[PDB]
């Protein structure tokens, strides 16, 4: 039932071009936009960039836009398939591309259409997007996720020495999602004053995801600042800490560099075992309940060893790239126990849902995720609810490419009323709350 | 007519609560959100905050929301008025409020509904939002505005010694609005590198509007950095600079302090004349074609004198605070020649349009503006096009509460097709195009 499709180039939260797709049906216009990461794993589906240095510094996405309007569009229209057939329409583009990593049209082109298709499908069945997604996934009793706000940005997301990428707070003890937003925001505002008083005002500017980017090096200090903010806000024991190390960003010849943003100096490099011993101290001295990408995307041995020696959540991101093939290996080698779900790491809604179900069926938790480069699109809000993962990270409660998703989640909770439950302390496995 | 009105509390780009309204008609759902404003004041409309220091540091807006759901909503529904009747519906809310500055219900409450009504009205007319606004204002020759990107911040918006508040780049030489976005984005990224190499990576983070706030004191240094970025990007002949001094922030005992962020010392204070002399140098040495709030909101003498002695655009912000009465005085005293248009500062769509037309009818330019605390709402994009102001400032090309507007403007340009026209070098008076 697809009448027409038109893609365009828009700008993401960092000012870089990205793909946006408008899809028309008898129900009206449905548009979606595609995110873009900065710390991208080498195994992620291909993000097709034009490479025209004389334009957007080679970051244009006209090629991906043209593939959509000139090749993908006519094909989906010809199929005559209803937009409710997410799997059939997605597989169609997959075949049309014909490559494993979507290197012909680009994962950004395919995903742009896939997303618009899903929104049109929900309208076709007269249902909110989150409910439609739930049916596509095979879920009934939906639930609001615990939000993980990245309030201190480091790594390749900020201008500071801080090597680790994200320090997140999770309002596990909130009464509802709306309440979770309040605690998150309150801690964030308290944290601004905590940082300002110790490092000055020039340390309250933010990184790509809205978290403060203080001029610090020690990751322990970041944790200390967050913990102090939590306590000062009066939410100790109601808010826990999450981390995204994104170790692949500072992996240097088997070793790890916790100061890679400074002039290269191998003498400061540390081994995997040392890095792991550091994490143990963090989990011991701080309320750290989740650590994402603690080791390089290829350093499997380190993942298995660490995970087997911790009782917290270990999240695969660059390790798994929302890819079933990589997920299968991680589950067999018990490399981690949670999957970070990024629709643009694989390239289609169908594959993302499949990756999610695969993790869930193996006892893994699943945290839906934005990319460091986001747009005003809010698809992941409805996605996390429909997939009942119980957890999502989509930024600090700062910068609207972040708030747009959090605001949408509050609207979802409002619409569901007493039909949905907050994940709370069961963010790892909310299927028990039903 | 209106079937239902439901308001809720959402978070703005800084993490503070604000008002969002859902308006229902036979046509469907129409929602809009309100940007950050001011709770206190004497001229501008005031936003109503809860004041509960225990909740959101006292920045909640539950009261404003309550007024919409338990008061405004039922009143507008009963009237049976069509959403196409913007003026009548807005007037009804103004009378329901009673105050002169919308201090009872809150400017954020009234504007929220006003914005939703306008979006719903456009649907009833079966027209895009920018077109509906154009008809409400009496315009037909729509025009795409030149964007003014705030890439370097100072004053109260930064932790540096830099006194002046905003340093913007305007792609007046762009071929279209889409092209203007590319130029702005390319210069922004180029600027980031220039700052990283000169000040260090630790100075490449962004402020509330997405611009950079390097540790600098000299205002000429900020201009120098922007100029270098423009040149390095290769657009020296297509991009000019706009400034927002926000002089009210450093106005001291009838004088001005270009280092007010340092320990008080009136011996460094400068007079209006001296401050104007500095601007004179900025205009001669850099491609500055526009300066906002060069003097205090009450220092009328300095405004009129400066405007009469320069040829650049002079924009009233705190001076005019989007207020008809203030605008009238500024017009009669020739204090400035451009109105910064902040819808939430007046409180209603109807009143904002009237303030815009008042300015335009008096030979003034008009630059639509965002607020420090923005939302994912894109209303002002359609507004600047429908009003044909020729210029808008809604952030650096960074942080989506800014990009949402810019992307929407690109969609509008695309929608206009061949009829699309870019203000370009005539951003001050697109009336000629
Ligand atoms: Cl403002
Ligand atoms: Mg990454
Ligand atoms: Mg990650
Ligand atoms: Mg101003």
């Amino acid at each position: 039932s697809i009448e027409k499709i038109w893609a365009r180039e828009i700008l993401d939260s960092r000012g870089n071009p990205t793909v946006e797709v408008d899809l028309y049906t008898a129900k009206g216009l449905f548009r979606a936009a595609v995110p873009s990461g900065a710390s991208t794993g080498i195994y992620e589906a291909l993000e097709l960039r034009d490479g025209d240095k004389q334009r957007y510094l080679g970051k244009g996405v006209l090629k991906a836009v043209d593939h959509i309007n000139s090749t993908i569009a006519p094909a989906l229209i010809s199929s005559g398939l209803s937009v409710v057939e997410q799997e059939k329409l997605d597989n169609l583009m997959l075949e049309l591309d014909g490559t494993e990593n979507k290197s012909k049209f680009g994962a950004n082109a395919i995903l742009g259409v896939s997303l618009a298709v899903c929104k049109a499908g929900a309208a076709e069945r007269e249902l909110p997007l989150y409910r439609h997604i739930a049916q596509l996934a095979g879920n009934s009793d939906l639930i609001l996720p615990v939000p993980a706000f990245n309030v201190i940005n480091g790594g390749s997301h900020a201008g500071n020495k801080l090597a680790m990428q994200e320090f997140m707070i999770l309002p596990v003890g909130a009464e509802s999602f709306r309440d979770a937003m309040r605690l998150g925001a309150e801690v964030y505002h308290t944290l601004k004053g905590v940082i300002k008083d110790k490092y000055g005002k020039d340390a309250t500017n933010v990184g790509d995801e809205g978290g403060f980017a203080p001029n610090i090096l020690e990751n322990s200090e970041a944790l200390e600042l967050v913990k102090e903010a939590i306590d000062k806000a009066g939410y100790t024991e109601k808010i826990v800490i999450g981390m995204d190390v994104a170790a692949s960003e500072f992996y240097r010849d088997g070793k790890y560099d916790l100061d890679f943003k400074s002039p290269t100096d191998p003498s400061r490099y540390i081994t995997g075992d040392q890095l792991g011993a550091l994490y143990q101290d963090f989990v011991r001295d701080y309320p750290v309940v989740s650590i994402e990408d603690p080791f390089d995307q290829d350093d499997w041995a380190a993942w298995s060893k660490f995970t087997a020696n911790v009782g917290i959540q270990i999240v695969g991101d660059d390790l798994t790239v929302t890819n079933p093939k990589r997920i299968e290996r991680a589950v067999e080698e018990k490399a981690c126990n949670c999957l970070l779900l990024k629709v643009n790491q694989i390239g289609s809604v169908t594959e993302a849902i499949q990756a999610c179900k695969l993790a869930q069926e193996n006892g893994w938790g699943v945290m839906v995720s934005h990319r460091s480069g986001e747009t005003e699109d809010t698809f992941i809000a409805d996605l996390v609810v429909g997939l009942c993962t119980g957890q999502i990270k989509t930024g600090a409660p700062c910068r609207s490419e972040r708030l747009a998703k959090y605001n949408q989640l509050m609207r979802i909770e409002e619409e569901l009323g007493d039909e949905a439950r907050f994940a709370g302390h069961n963010f790892r496995n909310p299927s028990v709350l039903h």
